[PDB]
């Protein structure tokens, strides 16, 4: 079998295993800062940088896959805290959407919410253009910021949030639990043929925006994954 | 929203979080052993003592969880490796059935494979009683050890296998996703209706067998458990 | 090590976790209401439903502990507001005494003032047969509600009140501290030998009463716990 | 009575309720780091600006007090994790000592580890001629880092840790209650007569330092305080 493991306690500036694009930045503490808070639609995005091989063309074969990751979301003074993070899967050749308006589009999609990604959003501001629920929430996104599902969540200011994810190839099922800081956990599934929306390598990482007026700390503190694709 | 939340890092006699059924024992390191391995049809289960609030008759809801644990499965010389290890969620009042044959009923079911338990079992002999796979397999059961569904797996003899399991009470959906020695992933997924097959209040646990030529070493290491139930 | 480790910031009647005891109700809002109002000598107490192993007679060692809990006293019409809370610590089979007279024994203790109990108690009337202090008071109790100290308090009708108390185990110091609603702090601290004066099996949780005319409205509104047992 | 309140969800180098001593620095996402990285014996503290009334002359009273905060520990590439955090109170002129070689001084004492000063130690290095214990330890410092008393402790490696400190006048009891990711509560407690020790007014805040050899991240994420004077 062909599996695709790291783990990331820590990120630094240096490191050739992580793409930065857009504002990102890495904190001396060692967290990435996906947005600039003095920045007008602000969007940053961090991918591993080797593409990963999720489907196989030779043995129509998908790769089943367990990742977790941590982050924080912190509101900081005047500013709306928006938008969020998104943990999302694309083409290898992803990059920020040309003349992005950040905000609602989380740094993934166009002003009317298409792009070529799936994801699952951390999003904090509704967004009437998206069909966003009234709260805040956590949303499986396919091709779309006008998420295919959603489940109310609560984003803590300045807590740290654990997240795992399971892809199970056979029943084609993305299953999403997230620990908050009141210790309750948050669970979405959602059914998404990854071989049907997605090209053979693909990669992945993580996207957060602001605009004008909608900003917040947007922190990634950790992040492990482990793919296996079967190759017989 | 009602929340259990619990990690063993370890495990001590005498720690009254824990009901010790059959044959289970702990050793000096602090993992629990389920099988006597000097005895025949050894049967021995673990259960988190409280009961656990699954679902509620006045609002129809249904609980999420997120649990992990760790185990190892150990070959002993002469007797074939045998039974495995079954991760369920029963009655409260669940107990060994009587006149256990240990083997492949893996302590919760009769000698026609019946019984009143959800569970992940860890499989490594091919009963043709059950319609076992041919290989080792992980599988998800409901009432029955004859599996709703099986994944081909292997089971390394003195291997540390981590497990996650996230039940998503929305879609009705198990996913679970075994880490194995040589760093690939399995998972499998599975709806099951856990408010139409299990009472309100259900205990967890572990349980593993073996027969008069089929013992082995069956070892849990660690448990981590988040269940959050919805209230309104 | 051992530990046992939860959080409720809300309460609902079939939390298989609290065991109630008792007049004690769960209101709408998720608060827990220890007393009945139109009940003569109402006691009510709430428990935590595991036992928790605060000491081991093989290794002498003894846990210690962190917990957090917020409380509000509610005056009625026509009533004394009366009789209090106590936070207490007892042997896993205590029950509300036999024949309880509610009113000053907060549901601990017998009309002498003793019991088999350690307490924390928030006392809005004084009872010249237990040795109250004039004014409303915190008092730490061993085996009697006759405190072994006590520091001037006020009970501020409808106020809530956060507590956080701390058990050292090599000093043997049980220390309090109440933050009131015109900020100011009040703080006791008192030295029991809990190995002492209880089994190795206890319980935790509260206890309210009143009498004929001493009626007042009791809620626990939430309450977090930490205890670590030092292990073989 | 005489009370000090205040709480910090988070920090800014701007604001003057903080005084920043030596290498601190405040993080976009508001946490406060005390040592820096790319710096030789690195110092860094940090006090509330207000001086603190913790005893009286006139009265002979002693203020209690509760304070909470949170902290995180990272290790960095190439260097050893050390030297530690210090919460400690001091003479309101409190400055870095002359000449500070930080490492086991935690930047509050002498080369010869003697200083003015009372703190609880989160030390995650073992100075010898500190007479250190030989693990991660929290201490009870009164004038000198050469600990009053110790208990095993261990510190994770970008693990958020939570702390709670009662300070009871009557008894003169410096309680400290630390809960630990891995889910234990730590305790330590003293007896420290604070009008003996340091002067009626009196600064609080938090130290770190490093050494050649010894780096880490010192972060300090929030902090929430309340002291009450009896002034009758
Ligand atoms: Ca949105
Ligand atoms: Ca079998
Ligand atoms: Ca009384
Ligand atoms: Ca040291
Ligand atoms: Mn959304
Ligand atoms: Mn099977
Ligand atoms: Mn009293
Ligand atoms: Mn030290």
């Amino acid at each position: 079998a062909e599996t695709v493991s790291f783990n990331f306690n820590s990120f630094s500036e240096g490191n050739p295993a992580i793409n930065f694009q857009g504002d990102v930045t890495v904190l001396s503490n060692g967290n990435i800062q996906l947005t600039n808070l003095n920045k007008v639609n602000s969007v940053g995005r961090v991918l591993y940088a080797m593409p990963v091989r999720i489907w196989s063309s030779a043995t129509g074969n998908v790769a089943s896959f367990l990742t977790s990751f941590s982050f924080e979301m912190k509101d900081i003074k005047d500013y709306d805290p928006a938008d969020g993070i998104i943990f999302f899967i694309a083409p290898e050749d992803t990059q920020i959407p040309a003349g992005s308006i950040g905000g609602g589009t989380l740094g993934v999609s166009d002003t009317k919410g298409a792009g070529h990604f799936v994801g699952v959003e951390f999003d904090t501001y509704s967004n009437s253009e998206y069909n966003d629920p009234p709260t805040d929430h956590v949303g499986i996104d396919v091709n779309s910021v006008d998420s295919v599902k959603t489940v109310p969540w609560n984003s803590v200011s300045g807590a740290v949030v654990k997240v795992t994810v399971i892809y199970d190839s056979s029943t084609k099922t993305l299953s999403v639990a997230v620990t908050n800081d009141n210790g309750d956990i948050t669970t979405i599934a959602q059914v998404v043929d990854l071989k049907a929306k997605l090209p053979e390598r693909v990669k992945f990482g993580f996207s957060a925006s602001g605009s004008l007026g909608g900003r917040q700390i947007h922190l990634i503190r950790s992040w492990s994954f482990t793919s296996t694709l079967i190759t017989t």
